[PDB]
């Protein structure tokens, strides 16, 4: 789904539809079957809706008329507790309309106000607009998976799913500070800052309330430090539970739903766990894959996809355009972003939904960065140490705009920012203490990125993407459990493969077409992009053979055919 809205107490919304559906609209991709509004003096909620769960019923904005005026929400997510909560809220005297989550959350927040943000499991990016208190709520779920945005105006704000949703507000000009760069030549880190200058990405598990007197941000949900009193066998016996749990939950649809199988522990066991519950309906899996995946495809005995991807596919300018447009910004990642696009847009015209293994590696601390010592006791962002001295394009930066960046002052002062807000147990060792770092950061910078990547991709072709290992009490088990557990095999993610021992069973054209486009570039040099880039350093990384081409480079030309594209279809004004 697509959630946008604006608030104001100076202007008179009650006929802004124009302008609510400017922003609404702009977001058509990510809720192509249906679209709503909700239009009021101090308030305007729209909603774009991708339909998983009661297609007829679930009609946003959702409007609960109570003594006090109309409660309407605008809502994108998938509640999973839908059901309990139901339940709950029917003894304390509540009738539903409705088979839809969404009714349970809003007569929810009619019963127990924001901390419906606290019994809600699943994601989700929540506007609920209470016109008893003349107040806005904007909920987004614990782990980030689901993505919110908000712009101060005067006496106002602006908020959408997607930055675009903001931008195409006109009283909203595009543009991008320092501080807005540096996020963007970031690398893999979590920030408030969201590029658009003004504009800001909502913490995930808080709740952000908006009134007369102003913009109020609590913290409903964080990871704590807590005693873990289970043994070996009773760990991974609970990790089991849980996975289970949640893969059994989140096959929940009244639509088709498929599985994205890449072979991995990770994606295998969501695989092996899922068709065992979809076999509980006759339900034949339908796993899809972009060696190991084929096998497990006949071991679970599914319906399987074999998505075939030529380098001519993956350089498509056509697909670089459709990213960044998705996006909103130019990430300079068109391999891995391409490839998901491509992937979820194949997905799509099978099923509506899909289930993806993609927090495991960042909760099962399966990433090399994980288990490297030399990442884990470095004064920065353990990924930095593994991978950023290759992708690192700072050397093709024109100097001026590389020393005004300061990359290594903003990555050092982001880093303590991260590590403050690690929380630990007293007493505890180095081994323990270093491990528990590793694992917020990856949880609180490196998974949000991923998360924001995988919607972003997955809503841009209309595809409802499910994380069941992305979920609050696996990753705060997880966190309270020794190192020790974590790695018992002497290998990554021991208590994943420990939990799922029964159900599994064990390009140079590319880079040539990237320094194509690159030299068509170059033959304008008129572009914004050498105002960023160096001209003369990246004809001389164009002009090499595409062997020849590696890391940095390749990084510093997937950035600059971003940058191109974004600044004619976005047409920002830099501050720089």
């Amino acid at each position: 789904c697509g959630v946008a809205g604006w608030v104001s107490f100076r202007q008179d919304l009650s006929h802004e539809e124009n302008i609510l559906a400017g922003m609404t609209n702009s977001m058509t991709c990510r809720g192509p079957d249906a679209s709503g509004q909700w239009l009021s003096r101090h308030a305007a909620l729209g909603h774009r809706r991708l339909s998983i769960i009661d297609l007829p019923g679930g009609t946003q904005p959702m409007t609960v008329d109570t003594p006090g005026g109309p409660v309407t929400m605008s809502y994108s997510g998938e509640t999973y507790n839908f059901v309990e909560l139901r339940d709950e809220l029917r003894k304390r005297g509540h009738t539903f309309r409705t088979r839809s989550d969404t009714e349970v959350v809003l007569r929810g927040y009619l019963e127990w106000g924001a901390a419906i943000a606290e019994r809600m499991v699943g994601m989700c990016a929540i506007a609920i607009w209470d016109s008893r208190y003349e107040r806005l709520t904007l909920i987004r779920d614990r782990m980030g998976t689901k993505p919110m945005h908000y712009y101060r105006t005067k006496d106002g704000l602006l908020f959408g799913s997607e930055p675009k949703a903001i931008l195409a507000h006109p009283d909203v000009k595009p543009v991008v500070d320092m501080e807005g760069m540096r996020q963007l030549f970031s690398f893999f880190t979590s920030s408030e800052n969201a590029v658009w200058a003004d504009m800001k990405v909502m913490t995930p598990g808080t709740v952000i309330e908006f009134d007369r007197n102003g913009l109020r941000e609590h913290t409903y949900w964080q990871l704590s430090a807590e005693e873990h009193t289970d043994d070996l066998d009773t760990t991974v016996a609970r990790v089991r539970q849980m996975v289970e749990d949640n893969v059994r939950h989140e096959l929940v649809a009244d639509v088709p739903l498929g599985l994205l199988l890449s072979g991995g522990l990770d994606s295998s066991a969501l695989a092996g766990i899922a068709s065992r519950h979809l076999t509980a309906k006759g339900e034949r899996a339908r796993t899809f894959s972009v060696p190991y995946a084929k096998e497990m495809a006949a071991h679970i005995g599914s319906e399987h996809h074999d998505i075939v991807l030529d380098h001519r596919r993956l350089s498509d300018p056509d697909l670089r355009r459709s990213v960044v447009a998705a996006w909103d910004l130019p990430w300079g990642m068109g391999d891995i972003n391409g490839s998901m696009y491509l992937l979820f847009k194949a997905v799509r015209e099978h099923v509506t939904v899909a289930l993806s293994g993609e927090a495991a590696d960042e909760i099962f601390a399966g990433h090399v960065w994980h288990q490297s010592k030399a990442a884990r006791y470095g004064g920065t962002f353990p990924w930095h140490t593994t991978w950023l001295k290759r992708v690192d394009c700072s050397a093709y930066l024109t100097g001026e705009f590389n020393a005004a960046l300061d990359s290594e002052t903003y990555t050092a002062d982001r880093f303590q920012e991260a590590t403050a807000r690690v929380p630990y147990l007293d007493g505890e060792d180095e081994e323990q203490r270093m491990y528990r770092r590793s694992l917020h950061l990856g949880l609180n910078h490196f998974m949000r990125v991923l998360e924001d990547r995988v919607d972003r991709m997955a809503m841009a072709v209309g595809l409802e993407t499910r994380v069941p290992f992305c979920d609050y009490r696996l990753a705060q088990y997880l966190y309270n459990v020794p190192w020790t557990m974590q790695t018992f095999d002497g290998r990554e993610k021991s208590l994943l493969r420990a939990s799922v021992t029964d159900v599994v069973t064990p390009d140079t054209l590319y880079v040539g077409a990237l320094q194509e486009q690159v030299k068509i570039l170059l033959k304008e040099p008129s572009s914004p992009v050498f105002d960023l880039f160096d001209r003369s350093k990246l004809a001389e990384a164009a002009e090499l053979s595409p062997q020849q081409i590696a890391g940095a480079p390749r990084a510093a030309f997937e950035k600059a055919l971003d940058l191109a594209v974004w600044f004619e279809i976005r047409n920002p004004e830099l501050r720089y």
